[PDB]
This record gives structure tokens, C-alpha cells and sequence, in this order.
């Protein structure tokens, strides 16, 4: 069984990739950062797993298709895609520009359209169904202040997860999403700095928290679940 | 007299909204990319005793949106309400959606609302008071629709924007709410039904009926249904409501 | 003149709703278990030119609810709107909630709405037309509140009832919607704040303030805020809306 | 590790119980039907697992507490409770009586209050946190026609899951729920008969579908998730 994870060079994506390896997947480590992607892939291969690094800008449709097919050929199948890559824009709502919007929507939303399309083609090529797993956010469930552009892209991903699930279900292809809360990654190590210029369980999130949920969404135990965006936020928003 | 600007007011839901707001006592800027229909609606209002001005604007263009709001503020002598209503539909199987499709529909359906919010906030500040921002979402913003994936995702984005902007702008005394129509017999559903017909081979009208079979109240919607809700959202009775996307869909989805 | 019955109309939100519906032109039945306040509010309406009757009813009693609606229908000469507003709050840590607590609050807050719906539907049929059913939910029906578990669960139940009844009754031309107030300074929050104070030791008023810190618009709610929404829900402008629970909470939760 | 599952004599509850056994739990089979409960418990024990049958009417607070403590003593711990027992009332909205409401609320809602309270006491006794897992329904997310009383009880359970999660999180106790769709069990083999007098994946649900989700909710992989009601309905409602 084969999975491709975008943004897997670090943070949540990396934790997801390592957990899927533990679960028995061969994993394509897809990232625009080929240095971290190759480092993660090498770590997996050293430890006896099976991984390959693929460089891709997920806002580029051709590169997304190329990444999926490369994964499929090299790893010998294709069963799961995790559309995880994304960026945060910490800019006041009134200061958001058209260029900002074009960038963040291409990276956070169009990428998921492209990933869905490429994955479905690979599933068909392999002659079976599959699982599409999308990174949303708590900001996809309740809009977050000063992260206005970001929030709206994650709402769009939530919507995409629903509509794609409806359309692809007859093919035996499911589409679900995960909604992290506040996770101490590089993303929040930039949100932190830009913000300067609630959790029921009473602790911030670690990438492994999300990885555990994605393990379920990649497993047969989630076969009959589709179109859902699941919160693993330590109890911030209830849905 | 308070002042409202309604985008996409040349026809359909926007036109109905504009006419109802006139009835409620607003002076209204009729904003549309279609100059002829905008002028026609404005003329129809002025000849029936109301006060309206036509403003040609492509809402996907930020500079034009600011220009439209400023023109409304100057000509009508105030600015109290903006209705971000203009939008388009795309009808295409998910796997066939192109990057160009996405760039177009997000520009028109989503970026436009960012620009409308920004322009209105600046106008409210120049007028020295708060205000109301009202966004056209959709039932497709609550549950994603089959064969209209691009459209559905833009409306989800508008729903999210309504929430986020409501949080951010509340300290300024500015509220942000949305309306979610169901299946409304406008030019847009004429288009949707026709394009669905080409895809699945069902005769003209049949797709409209099947998408409408889910409606509890047992009839499709008319633009006036939506105008009534927007009247509330433009009135002082909605002053303490913000961040909400309200369904007036005859009972298709419950939220 | 159309006819509305409002339960819990002796004081607080119910009283404000009743007075606003009178302003809108309804004849109103003032329904309350408190006979004195019901009579007082009815008298206050009649002495100011409106038309009202006081009806003593325990809404947890099905026979009394039917009797109250029938009395309203006969005395006021019609029946068009019912507002199921009467309710109580309990304030108690989750692990300390008793079976007797549950039996009481579900009887008053939930079963009452079943009975109101049933009584109103029968009345609408006797009058030979459709109608509007309007239920008091809560922000606690959308997100469960700490230390008010019993109350929160009853309001979730009312939210569900609003949806289910909307589906079932739509063919009869009867709509069912709900309103979700936020933090409203009534006798109920006087009680809640006092009981929370006894639990966590914070001075009177401080719990009310902390529960209100989440409000985007930066002020607690007054009953008039809710009355404005219910005015819309009682008006023809909401005819095509059904099954919805609408938040007017100053921006605490977004739905 | 020890789990108690109510309504485990048959249907979804039984499937949940058997899956938790496979996962390594000792399981208390709790039911008002002691015959089926004892049969399921015996099946588990015969196969090398560890189970005990407990008779309980979950609408009876004292019996719920007694069942939990019996499980705790006999099986040697207490880590998970699954509040699964419930009934359906297929009665027209206008025909619903006060007696109907008293019955269905005591069985479907009060039971979950009681189960939560009893489980928390056992968790404290054992000196650790735990997992509370509640059976909601698709009818808890969108109200279902002609199942009006039922729908409202499941909405209440959804609300209870949220509020209890908020209150119990500081104790390291989580509360989540599962929302089955249309499952071919004895319950729908009564709803079927009373109804007489949409699924994206294009097939009805089997009890094992739900069991897979509950396995996740009983596992460490769900530790950071709380207050959520998760749909596994084959794509009927999206949340
Ligand atoms: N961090 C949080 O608290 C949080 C909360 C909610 C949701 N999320 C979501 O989870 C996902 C992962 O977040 P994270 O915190 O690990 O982020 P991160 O910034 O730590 O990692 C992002 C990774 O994606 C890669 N990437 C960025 N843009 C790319 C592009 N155009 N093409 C290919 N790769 C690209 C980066 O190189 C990086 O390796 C994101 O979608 C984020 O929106 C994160
Ligand atoms: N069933 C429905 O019709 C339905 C349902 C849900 C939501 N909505 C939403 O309601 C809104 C109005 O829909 P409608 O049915 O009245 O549509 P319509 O096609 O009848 O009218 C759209 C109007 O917007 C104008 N417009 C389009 N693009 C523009 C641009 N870039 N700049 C300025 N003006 C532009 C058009 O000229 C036209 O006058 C839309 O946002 C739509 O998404 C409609
Ligand atoms: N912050 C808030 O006050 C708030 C917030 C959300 C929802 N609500 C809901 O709004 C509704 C009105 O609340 P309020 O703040 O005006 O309450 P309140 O306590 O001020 O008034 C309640 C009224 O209901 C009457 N009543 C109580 N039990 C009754 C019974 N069994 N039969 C008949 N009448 C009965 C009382 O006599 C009283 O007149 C309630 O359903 C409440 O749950 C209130
Ligand atoms: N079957 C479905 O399609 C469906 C859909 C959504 C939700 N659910 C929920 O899943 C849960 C399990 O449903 P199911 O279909 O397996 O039901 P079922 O009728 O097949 O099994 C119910 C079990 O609970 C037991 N039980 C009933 N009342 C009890 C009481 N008072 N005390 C103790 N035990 C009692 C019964 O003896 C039986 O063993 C229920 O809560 C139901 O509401 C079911």
C-alpha cells in the first residue's frame, strides 16, 4: 500500500508520513523543500521503511500530477493521498491584497483540487478505490481573527471535502479532512511572530496528535466514512 | 435616508433585494457589470419615487469596487449597508475543473467579497459610524453540491469570510452576515439547469425539479423570498446579530 | 388581526416578544405559570391600545397547553403564531446532576415544546390555514455550556425538535424556526450568575461578565435584541424559512 | 484495559464489544437482555478473550452505577465506557404522548448522564483518566421525519457529549460520540415495520462499520480529540 503526503518535509506532514510508514505504507514525501523531503525520505529508508522524496509546488497542477505518477511508479501503487501542504498569511483583513488572495488560494485550495484529480487518475490506473485526506483547520469551522485569508481558504477546503466526497463515492473513493487546533510547528512559529507585531484538555497540540487521526483516516476502519472534517483540537470547537 | 449598495442588482436576487430596500426607505446604488440593466433598474426606481443611482462595476476588480462604493457615498449622500450579491455559477464535473475555471470563479465570487468588505469599512469610517455588510452565500455553502464543486467551494469561502470579518470588525460597530438562498428560479438556475441537461441528458427543466425535490415547503424559491431576509439583515432588528449565514431555502438543510 | 400566543410572557424575553408582536399588529395571548405577571402584562397591553388576554398555564402540562391555545383561539378570534418561550435554567456541576433534576428540566424545557407544537397544529387546522411555530433555543443549543449541562442538553433537544417538526409539518404550510439568544440580562441570568457565584466563589456579577467576554459586539444582550428577531420570524418575510435556529448573540458562536 | 458497552447483547453494541476484544480490551457486556448478554460474553470467553455479562436497565441510575462497579471489580480496571443502549420510537409527531417522552428520554438521554457519572467515579477510583463514548445518530445532526422523539433524544446526546467534554477535560477524561447512518439491525427491523403502517457510498451500513470508528475512539490515537460527534454514515450528512 502506498501513500503520498504533501508538505511532508516538516511539521504535521512529516509526522503523518512517519505514522503511515509505521502503519505499513510506502510513502512519497512530497514538498517544495526538496532538502527536508529528501532528509525525511532517507530517514525512513534507513530505518527499513520504503520512501521516496518528490519535489512539487502543490499550486502547480502539472507538478502535482507528476508527483503522484512518480510516487505510483517508484513505490508500486497508489492508495492514499494526504493534501497537507499549506501556508498561513497573518495580515489584517483590511490589508489583504489581491496578490495575497491569488497566492494563498492557489497554495491552500487549488492544490487540493489538483491533488484530488491526480489521485483519482492514479486510483483508476491501479484499478481500485482509494482515500483522499485533506488538511483543513479549526479555522475551517469557526473563522479566526487576523487570519482572515487563511480561514477562508480552509473553509473552502472543508467545502471541497464535502462536494468531492459526494461526487467520488460511487467510485469507492472517499474524501475526509482533519482539523488541527493550535500545533507547535513552523507555521505557528511564524504566526507567533506576526501576531506580536481555550483548549479544554489544557495543552497545546503536537504533530503526532494529528498523525493519529490521519492513521485512522488512512485505515480500513474509516472505509464507510466520507465527507467529514474531523476536529482534533483538544476541545476548542465542538462539531 | 440611509444608503445601501447592492452588487449584481441588474437582475435576479440582487434586483429584488434592491427594490425591497427601496421600499424599506433606503437610497440604493445599483451596482452591476451589466451597465444596461443597472441603468434600467435605477431608472425604474427613480421613476417610481425612489432614489437610486446606477454604478458599473466588475466586483472582481478591487479598484472598481472602491470606486463604486465611493461613487455611491458621494451621489447618495451616505453609506450604511453593502450587499455583496454579485456572483457566477460554474457547472462542471469535479475531475474536469481547470485552473482557469478556479481562478475565474474565486475572483468573482470570493475576492469580490473581500474587496466589498474593505471598501465598505473605509466608507463607514469616512461617514463616522458603523454599518452592515451582507454577503450572498448559498445552500451550497452549507452542504457541498454535486457537479458544482467549484461554486460550492467559493460559497463555503464566503461563509468563512462572513464569520472572520464579523469577529474582526465588531469593535467598529460593523456587523457581517450572510444569506443562503436555496433553489431560486433566476437566470442562474436557467444556466445551471441547461448545463446539467447537457451533462446528464435530462430534458430542460428536469434537473431544476430534481434539485428541488428536497424542499420541505414543496416549491422552488423566488427572488422575493431572499429579499425579505435581506430586509431583516439591513434593518435595526438585526443589529445584535453578526457572523451568521442564514438559510431561507424552504427547508432543504437545517442550521 | 392575526393572533399570537407567547409562553413565559410574564417577564424577560417573553414579555419583550409579546410587546413587539403587539407593535407589529398581533393580538397576543400572554401565557405564563405566573398568573399575576401574565395578568399585569396583558393589562399593560390593553391599556395602551393593544389586544391581549392573560392565560395561566404550566407548559410542562400537555392538557394545560392545549387549553391555553384553545382559550387564545376563542378569545382573540384566531390563531396564527405560537412562541414556545417558557423555560427554566439549572446550574449544577455535571457529576452532581440528579434524575429528579433531569425529569424536571426536560418536562419544562422540552416536553413543553412538543405540546406547544401539537396544540398549535390542531389550532391551525381548526382555523383552516397554516401557521408559524417559533421556539426558544439558546446559544447553549449550539455549543454546550460548562456547569449548565442539563440546560444545554434540553436546548439541543429543542434545536433538534425545530428541525424535525419543520420537516414533518411543512406539507401543512406550517413552519418551525428557533431563536438562540446569547447572554441576556434577565431574571434567568440573575439566577445563573448567583448560582455560579455560590459554586466558584466569584462576586455577584463577575460570572455574568466572564461568560460575556466572548461577545464580539462587546456588550451583553437585552430582551429587545431577541424580540427583533422574533418579529422577523413572525412576519411574512420569514415564510420561506423553516427548520432554522437563528443566533442573535452579538457574535459568540457562528452558524 | 477494560471497557463496558451497553446494549451489547446484539447489533451495533455487540459489534463494538467484539472489536474492542480484538483490540485487547476485557469487556463488560451490559444489557437489559441478560440472555443475549451472557451469550455474547460466553462467546468472547470461549475464544480466549475476557468478558463478563452484566444485566442493567440503563434508565436506572443505581443499576448503571452497579454495572460499572461490577465490571471494574470483575475485570480488574475501568478505562472506557460506551453508552450505546437506546430505543427508537416510530410514532407520528402529533401522536407523541407525555408517557412516550418520559420513556424515550429516560432510556436514550438520562442513561448517558448516568453512564458518564458512573464512569467518572470508576476512573477516579482507578486513579487515571478515561474515554466516554456515546451513541448518537445521523438524526442527531439533521432531524429525521416520523422519528421526532428519537431525533430529539439524539440531539440531546450530541449536546451532552459537548458539554461533558468541556467539563471533564481537565481530569484527562474525554467524551466523544458516534453517529451511525442506516444500519441493518434489530432497531431498523422495527423501524421498517412501523414506517410501513441518499447514501453516497451506495450501500446500507453494517454494525462493523460503526465498530471500526469506536475502535479509534477507544484507542490512544483519539487522546487529543474531545467533544466531537463523528458521522460514519456512508455520506448522507456532511459535518
Ligand atoms: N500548525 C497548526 O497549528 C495548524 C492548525 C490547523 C491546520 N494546520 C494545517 O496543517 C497543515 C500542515 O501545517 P504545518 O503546521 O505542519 O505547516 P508547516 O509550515 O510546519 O509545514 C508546511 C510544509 O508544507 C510545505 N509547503 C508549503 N508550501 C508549499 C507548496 N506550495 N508546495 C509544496 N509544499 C509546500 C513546506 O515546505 C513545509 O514543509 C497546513 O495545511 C496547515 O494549514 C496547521
Ligand atoms: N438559486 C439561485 O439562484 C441561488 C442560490 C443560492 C445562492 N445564490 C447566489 O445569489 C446571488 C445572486 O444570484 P442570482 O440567481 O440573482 O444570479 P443572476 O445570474 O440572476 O444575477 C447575477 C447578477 O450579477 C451580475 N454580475 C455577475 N458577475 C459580475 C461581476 N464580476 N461584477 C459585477 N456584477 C456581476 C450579473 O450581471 C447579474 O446581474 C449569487 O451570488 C448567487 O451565487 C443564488
Ligand atoms: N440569557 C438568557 O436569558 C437566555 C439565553 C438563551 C436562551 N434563553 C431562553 O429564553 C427563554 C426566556 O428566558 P428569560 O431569560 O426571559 O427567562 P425568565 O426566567 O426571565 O422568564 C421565564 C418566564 O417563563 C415562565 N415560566 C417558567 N416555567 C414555566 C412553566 N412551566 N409554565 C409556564 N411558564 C413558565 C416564568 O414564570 C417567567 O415569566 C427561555 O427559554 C430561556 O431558556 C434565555
Ligand atoms: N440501527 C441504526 O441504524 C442506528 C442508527 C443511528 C444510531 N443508532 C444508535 O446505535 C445504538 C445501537 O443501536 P442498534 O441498532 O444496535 O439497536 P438494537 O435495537 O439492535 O440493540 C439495542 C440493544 O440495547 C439493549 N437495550 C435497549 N434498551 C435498554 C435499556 N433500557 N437498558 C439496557 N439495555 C437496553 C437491547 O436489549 C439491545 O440489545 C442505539 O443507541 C441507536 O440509537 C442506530
Amino acid at each position: 500500500k502506498v501513500a503520498l503526503v504533501t508538505g511532508a518535509g516538516q511539521g504535521i506532514g512529516k509526522a503523518i508520513a512517519l505514522r503511515l510508514v509505521k502503519d505499513g505504507f510506502a510513502v512519497a514525501i512530497a514538498d517544495y523543500n526538496d532538502a527536508t523531503a529528501k532528509a525525511v525520505a532517507s530517514e525512513i529508508n534507513q530505518a527499513g521503511g520504503h520512501a521516496v522524496a518528490v519535489k512539487v509546488d502543490v499550486s502547480d497542477r502539472d507538478q502535482v500530477f507528476a508527483a503522484v505518477e512518480q510516487a505510483r511508479k517508484t513505490l508500486g501503487g497508489f492508495d492514499v493521498i494526504v493534501n497537507n501542504a499549506g501556508i498561513a498569511q497573518i495580515k489584517p483583513l483590511l490589508e489583504v491584497t489581491e496578490e495575497d488572495l491569488k497566492q494563498i488560494y492557489s497554495v491552500n485550495v487549488f492544490s487540493v483540487f489538483f491533488g484530488i484529480q491526480a489521485a483519482v487518475e492514479a486510483f483508476k490506473k491501479e484499478g481500485h478505490g482509494g482515500k483522499i485526506i485533506n488538511a483543513a483547520s479549526i479555522a475551517a469551522i469557526q473563522g479566526f481573527p487576523i487570519l482572515s485569508a487563511y480561514s477562508t481558504t480552509k473553509f473552502a477546503v472543508r467545502g471541497l471535502t464535502q462536494t468531492a466526497a459526494r461526487d467520488l463515492a460511487p467510485l469507492g473513493i472517499t474524501v475526509n479532512g482533519y482539523c488541527p487546533g493550535i500545533v507547535g510547528t513552523g507555521m505557528w512559529e511564524q504566526i507567533d511572530a506576526e501576531l506580536s507585531k481555550s483548549i479544554a484538555l489544557g495543552r497545546p497540540s503536537v504533530p503526532e496528535d494529528v498523525a493519529g487521526l490521519v492513521s485512522f483516516l488512512a485505515s480500513p476502519d474509516s472505509d464507510y466514512m466520507t465527507g467529514q472534517s474531523l476536529l482534533i483540537d483538544g476541545g476548542m470547537v465542538f462539531n
